[PDB]
């Protein structure tokens, strides 16, 4: 039982790729070498009160972690760039997800910038019946109650469909 | 041996010290001391998310030493079960309801809160989103296309048109 | 005998000493002894992938299958000098940056906050945006659309026509 040892030794922490996703119980398959384990979990940013969810995705990299080379009960972590996914930045100073549709969301703390950009598509943040809302051919801004604090400028024409009411003038110009 | 057995073990929070940004973890019959946890960034930029009471991870020890060992969370399980199954979509999901998530099938960010509040605030000007109301702040608001507003608008100050005011 | 080596050599606390931003990879130093170019793992590197460079002095654990540590890869994110626990609630998830800039929620007081002291937020979605700054909010789209009742805090400037559905009504 000494070769049980290096045996051991070797399957305690193994280079792997993800062959296999397994989405609704959240497991994953995965390959090292000619070898391909079980259902085995993975290690996702936060499994508590908050809780986040993200699947690796077949040919992602990384290395599985198994106590005592109980292969059985490995548990995997991803994130090591590769073919499957390149890293998706460069810069010393930032932040960023990068998504397949070409989406990303960065922060810049040398720009001093936060960036949300999409290509297409819709951007939502809902509060209970209130709603902003930024898509390609529309800003809509919903709530029992629209509040602008400050001078407001329009470029372009305005219609209303109730009643306007000034506390000052109101002047037009043709 | 002993110490290969020692080096990677699977364990449960079991006491959290928020202060000290401490655990104690349990695995088997055998508790930890208290130790650290590897947060998502602990550079320029640092990031916070205490592990939970129950939450299941690994911890990590240099030559079995398990004093000195690391936790590694983010383990599904009772405490804190997979938010979502999607294989298009990457989901924060909290203990209130409130969402965080994009999906790259149908190219969407969406923060959904049940109820409470999302502030943007930059220096002074800010845009909030609440359960009565959307406000936007500013020494200046503009707004570049042609505006529709499907009740009524009442202005405290001047309203000066560049071109005609007609109302029905 | 050999195994005791190699078993050390499996796990071991680091420190980031360089960084290769072109490459992704790092050196790291445990004890008097400093790697190779190694991986660290990011985040997510698959059809989603994430990116954020570790420190310099940032500490973790440097993982070696069978203590080839030539191989070995970094797992960062051990508070430490560059590097503080950034909050201590037991009721919030938040990113705090160098410049002072957070992105935070409280799920205690039902709050997502994204505060920057200075610069830009920009949500931009194909050729609309929305904007804020130190100095301004902007709206930008084909069409702008404001659905509930709408009180403007101050004046208004309307380059083109207004349209009423019902009364237009001044003081003066
Ligand atoms: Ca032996
Ligand atoms: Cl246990
Ligand atoms: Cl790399």
């Amino acid at each position: 039982v000494s070769a049980e040892h290096d045996r051991m030794l070797a399957a305690m922490i193994l280079p792997c790729v993800v062959v296999a996703v397994d989405l609704a119980a959240a497991r994953v398959r995965v390959r090292s070498g000619d070898w391909t384990s079980g259902w085995l979990r993975w290690h996702s940013l936060a499994a508590g009160k908050v809780r986040h969810w993200r699947a690796p995705s077949i040919g992602e990299q990384g290395v599985l972690l198994s106590p005592s080379g109980g292969v059985s009960m490995g548990t995997f972590i991803p994130g090591l760039y590769g073919d499957a996914g390149t890293a998706p930045d460069n810069s010393a100073s930032s932040e960023t997800w990068r998504f397949d549709d070409g989406a990303s969301l960065s922060y810049d703390w040398a720009a001093h910038r936060y960036r949300v950009e999409l290509p297409s598509g819709t951007v939502e943040v809902r509060v209970g019946a209130s709603e902003v809302r930024v898509s390609d051919g529309a800003v809509s801004l919903k709530a029992p109650k629209i509040s602008l604090e400050g001078p407001v400028e329009i470029a372009g024409t305005l219609t209303v469909s109730g009643d306007i009411l000034g506390g000052g003038s109101i002047i037009d110009t043709a």
